[PDB]
């Protein structure tokens, strides 16, 4: 029902400082009538339809990251975590009833982090 | 803004199983031309102005719990962490940027628990 044009970015990627490389892989594998995924890196005025959580060991050792984690689930919205070079025993414990996108899937994830963006793109007007 | 009439309760106790008799203090401390402040214990369809979050060990360890504190923090709402029982260095990293009542004040914590949901109140029409 939103509008895809309210936002100027389809998807932005929130990573831990020691993720950035993985990050920007991210980013351009986003990139590659309803126009090309819209992306970049998440900063602190981001304004974006989508949020991807590059969840690695990097980020749950990062209050703050944790703290991001929690800003984005608040909004219907779109929020999408990736669980990236951890093992499953030691994912965030909220994940056992939240939809997340494992990095031991096709692409690291990537794949389906991408077709998880274009759903939530197709619900836009 | 909000009419204070437009929920039953203004508090409710959202608790692990084995914090029970904990929780069931809280409430009653918290019961003793604004009336009384109305309390229970959180259930699943519990709607209250405040909800107290009894963070305890036995919350830390049920990852269910820790889905509810998301819950909590899904909105100007009130939600009051009070941290019980535990080592401050052990506390959930996003507490480090939120506001928290420590176990280790007055009456457990309780009292200021108490402030923080009359402060609420007060702001109601």
């Amino acid at each position: 029902g939103v509008d895809r044009w309210s936002k100027d970015y389809d998807v932005c990627v929130c990573h831990s400082e020691e993720d950035l490389v993985a990050a920007q892989d991210l980013v351009s594998y986003l990139e590659g009538p309803g126009g090309a995924i819209v992306s970049e890196l998440c900063q602190a005025l981001s304004s974006s339809h989508c949020r991807v959580l590059l969840i690695t060991p990097g980020f749950l050792q990062d209050p703050w990251c944790k703290y991001q984690m929690l800003q984005a689930l608040t909004e219907e919205g779109c929020t999408i975590p990736l669980l990236s070079g951890l093992s499953r025993a030691a994912y965030p414990p909220e994940l056992r009833f939240m939809y997340y996108v494992d990095g031991r899937g096709p692409d690291g994830g990537f794949r389906q982090v991408k077709e998880a963006v274009m759903r939530y793109l197709q619900t836009l007007s």
